[PDB]
């Protein structure tokens, strides 16, 4: 874990995500697609796009950008305690979308990199910190939960 002071600035930074939910969500995804194409295989949905300037106008890849961080929002809140949140993501991820665990890690850096590219002056070394601990600790109690149903990439 991270201590009581290290779940306050991931809180603290958390609340300039909530004040623009879909419009930091889009940035992720883009900068997941960009960085990792190979992520893209998996969308259906979204195998199409062939261009950022097409990413941007997906009012649905929008929507969806908002669905992740509304689900990753609602696990971090819990600091750790996020058992229950977390395994259906753990069921659908592993067996209906077949999701590896390194592709989890990508996400995570897509999400660092949106933090500090939008907000460089209250995103400092120490809520950088935080923040990568936080997301490890969702990837390994995620990578845990795949073992325990038999899977693992
Ligand atoms: C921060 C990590 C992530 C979170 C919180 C998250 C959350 C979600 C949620 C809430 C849904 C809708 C419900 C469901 O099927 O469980 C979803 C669907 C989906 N996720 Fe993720 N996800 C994450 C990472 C990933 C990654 C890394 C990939 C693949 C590169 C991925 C692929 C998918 C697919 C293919 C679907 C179905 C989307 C569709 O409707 O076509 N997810 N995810």
């Amino acid at each position: 874990g991270l201590s009581d002071g290290e779940w306050q600035l991931v809180l603290n930074v958390w609340g300039k995500v909530e004040a623009d939910v879909a419009g930091h969500g889009q940035e992720v995804l883009i900068r997941l697609f960009k960085g990792h194409p190979e992520t893209l295989e998996k969308f259906d949905s979204f195998k199409h796009l062939k261009s950022e300037d097409e990413m941007k106008a997906s009012e649905d890849l929008k929507k969806h950008g908002n669905t992740v961080l509304t689900a990753l929002g609602g696990i971090l809140k819990k600091k750790g305690h996020h058992e229950a949140e977390l395994t259906p993501l753990a069921q659908s991820h592993a067996t209906k979308h077949k999701i590896p665990v390194k592709y989890l890690e990508f996400i995570s850096e897509a999400i660092i990199q949106v933090l500090q590219s939008k907000h460089p002056g209250d995103f400092g070394a120490d809520a950088q910190g935080a923040m990568s601990k936080a997301l490890e600790l969702f990837r390994n109690d995620m990578a845990a939960k795949y073992k325990e149903l038999g899977f693992q990439g």
